[PDB]
Parts: structure tokens; C-alpha cells; sequence
């Protein structure tokens, strides 16, 4: 089967690439680019997996993972935190999200985490 | 049956109220007070549980879990950061470890640690 992704970022560009990166690994990708989008996007579509940025024009990637959890899901995705820096994982975040990236991000990161999600 | 619950803390007094509050919950446990007495403790006895507190006389607790987890174990453990501290909790500690407690311990606060355990 296909795993579907959701990618959570502001930046087109950044978003674009992560969406490339992981279609070349065999998942099928939207992005969004605001956590209200990313609440529209998970109430109409279910995911496999959605990639959170921790740092949202309008939320932290934080505040955000709790909404989405608590959205009624038919099957619950599993949430990964994406952060540019200890600095940004407290314990709430190591509680909330299933996986954890640092930019920049690259196929040989991203790959383990495909690998367990499937 | 009764859950087996190792403590890795310094402090003997801190270890002892630790060890009460774990007692008072129905687990038995026991206490080291170092990374090289907790390698060698789990080499001889099983755990489900392993408090490891981040800051350990030897060892930091991150480098301390890599090496218990490496072990080899008949089960696996759940793996518990206790911290006083985002600063102590990077990407690899979210990672190694299974759940984790911010200083100071109560029943409150352990307790759900212990029912994920069962």
C-alpha cells in the first residue's frame, strides 16, 4: 500500500523539498503551511504520519500535536517533531510526539522513521 | 504478580523515599547509586522498570541508558529519565527513553509510569 504523509510548515520551499524527499521513499505527501490548516487537513484526510515543525507562524509545533491528538481519528497517526535545535524537546515533547527530527533533514533520517511507521 | 522496579540515584535519602513511594505503589525495588553498580545489577537480576536519574556521579544518565539498553536482557525494560530539568532533554533522551519524571517525585506522578508498565 501507499503511506500518506502530512508535512507542517511555513516555509513553501522547505515544505516542497520534505514532500520530494519523501515521496522518493514511497509515501504520498501534502503539505500545509499553518496549524489551523493542519487541523482543517486532519479532520477531512487521515494520515499515516505528520510532520510537525516546532516553530508555526501561528502555534508551536508543541501546542499543535495536542489538537491534532485529540482530533477524532478513525486510526491515530504517528507525530514527528522537526526542530532546528535539547532546546526545543522538553518532557511534554518527548511524551507527545512518536519521533524526532533536526533540520536540515535528509533520506537517511527520514528512512528509520518510514521504516517503523510501516 | 509484583513489577520489579531498579533505581539509579546518588543520594541515598532521595534513593530510599524513592524506592517507599515505588513500595507503597506494589512494586519491589532496589537502588544503586551509580552508572558501573546499575551495569552490574542488571547483568544479574531482570527489571521492568529502571529509574535512572540524568545526573549520576560517573555517568551522565543519557550515556548510561545506551549502555543498559545494550545488555543483554531475557525481557526489556521500560527506561524512566528523572530530571530536575528542556535543558536535560534532548533528541536521544526522547528517543532512549520510555517515559519520563521531573524532580521532585510523588505517587501522583509515578503512578501512571507504573500503570503503562502493567
Amino acid at each position: 500500500s501507499l503511506q500518506q504523509a502530512l508535512i507542517v510548515e511555513d516555509y513553501q520551499a522547505a515544505a516542497e523539498t520534505f514532500k520530494e524527499l519523501l515521496e522518493m521513499l514511497g509515501f504520498q505527501a501534502d503539505y500545509v503551511m499553518s496549524g489551523t490548516d493542519a487541523l482543517h487537513a486532519m479532520s477531512t484526510r487521515g494520515y499515516d504520519a505528520v510532520f510537525i515543525d516546532l516553530n508555526l507562524p501561528d502555534t508551536s509545533g508543541l501546542a499543535l500535536v495536542k489538537q491534532l491528538r485529540a482530533l477524532p481519528m478513525e486510526k491515530t497517526s504517528k507525530f514527528v517533531a522537526v526542530s532546528g535545535f535539547k532546546n526545543d524537546l522538553g518532557k511534554e515533547a518527548c511524551e507527545l510526539f512518536d519521533f524526532y527530527l533536526e533540520k536540515p533533514i535528509d533520506i537517511a533520517s527520514l528512512e528509520p522513521i518510514l521504516q517503523s511507521i510501516e
